[PDB]
């Protein structure tokens, strides 16, 4: 499978899964940028993005099966749903309590901090993603 990206949007702090990238800059800093466009969407959602901080390898779902290669301070992509809108943004894990469960479904419940204004929330294996490798 080819390499795949999600970036993240200097607007909102959530990352988004990138369609394509239409072209780069330099900043007079010296700091690259790249110009990203957006899965499944309009075309003023068209973004700079920094190389090296906002632009990465696409995060992982994770099945029931593997609920275990997840541990404690372990960095993962977190749906964050809250007052009307809904990001996936960065946090850690920073308690697991195991559930008993098979293949079909997980159970478990990750205790996650958040990681831009450090608040936290338990979410189950369905609401998050693993970073590659
Ligand atoms: O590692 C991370 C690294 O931190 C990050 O800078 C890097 O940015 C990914 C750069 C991708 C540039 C883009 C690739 C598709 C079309 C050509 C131009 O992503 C790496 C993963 O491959
Ligand atoms: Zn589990």
């Amino acid at each position: 499978a080819d390499l795949a990206f999600e970036a993240k949007s200097a607007r909102d702090y959530a990352w988004y899964d990138v369609s394509s990238f239409l072209t780069y800059r330099v900043l007079r800093t010296g700091e690259l940028e790249v110009r990203v466009r957006f899965s499944g969407f309009d075309n003023r959602h068209d973004e700079w993005v920094n190389v090296k901080t906002s632009v990465r390898e696409r995060s992982i779902p994770v099945e029931p099966s593997e609920c275990g290669r997840v541990n404690v301070g372990d960095l993962l992509l977190c749906f964050q749903e809250r007052e009307d809108q809904a990001l996936y943004c960065d946090g850690h894990v920073l308690n697991i309590k195991r559930g008993i469960h098979d293949h079909a479904r997980c159970n478990c419940v990750f205790l996650v901090r958040y990681e831009l204004d450090n608040t936290e929330e338990s979410l189950g294996l369905e609401r998050i993603c693993r970073r590659p490798e």
